[PDB]
């Protein structure tokens, strides 16, 4: 029910990462949600290998630096029966042959769940579960240049999303608020982008940028 949530303060979230020049955001969104649920489970925050996902999760539907889905990622961790740590399987920003090594697994998952397409459900799910993997229309130059404040983009689509990110919670602006409410969104473009890597994004403004059209998370 909370009028504010920040999972970064409860220890759920790793420091901002950078996918570099590789369409692997689906993989940073996925590890982000898996890092969170692994923490809820064990009380241990261990950073997870995106390269593992990029290299190995093709059989689940993912296409490396050419793109992918978070759901596919969670499916691979299940099928595979583990995922390697960031330390053991470092990120390289390019597609290589699979080097997974069951000895270095530090996370598991058991399925995933998809939140229905409602900023109400997505409010619930943040509050209940953990950080949530979501997809957004990021394909505007205002998103490139974003520095601070609450992101709103008139030409944003709620149906055509192109970029996976992580909702680590939500707030509001103005000691009150209809307005101005924001989602708290961790990106994977390095800390130099946005607000040290994060972005506040319009919440309950008609599913802005489709932040709720494709939400999900891993069961553990
Ligand atoms: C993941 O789960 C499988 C089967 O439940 C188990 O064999 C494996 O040891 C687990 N790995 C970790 C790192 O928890």
């Amino acid at each position: 029910a909370p009028r504010s949530v920040d999972w970064r303060e409860k220890g759920y979230v790793t420091p901002v990462k950078n996918q570099g020049q590789c369409g692997s955001a689906w993989a940073f969104s996925a590890t982000g949600a898996l890092e969170g649920q692994m923490f809820r489970k064990t009380g241990r925050l261990i950073s997870l290998s995106e390269q593992n996902l990029v290299d190995c999760s093709g059989p689940q539907g993912n296409e490396g630096c050419n793109g992918g889905l978070m759901d596919y990622a969670f499916q691979y961790v299940q099928d595979n029966g583990g995922l390697d740590s960031e330390e053991s399987y470092p990120y390289e920003a390019t597609e290589e042959s699979c080097k997974y090594n069951p000895k270095y697994s530090v996370a598991n998952d058991t399925g995933f769940v998809d939140i229905p397409k409602q900023e109400k459900a997505l409010m619930k799910a943040v509050a209940t579960v953990g950080p949530i993997s979501v997809a957004i229309d990021a394909g505007h130059e205002s998103f490139l240049f974003y520095k601070e404040g609450i992101y709103f983009e008139p030409d944003c689509s709620s149906e055509d999303m192109d970029h996976g990110v992580l909702v680590v919670g939500y707030g509001f602006e103005s000691t009150e608020s209809d307005n101005n409410k924001y989602w708290l969104v961790k990106n994977s473009w390095g800390e130099e982008w946005g607000m040290g890597g994060y972005v506040k994004m319009a919440k309950d403004r008609r599913n802005h940028c489709g932040i709720a059209s494709a939400a999900s998370y891993p069961t553990v």
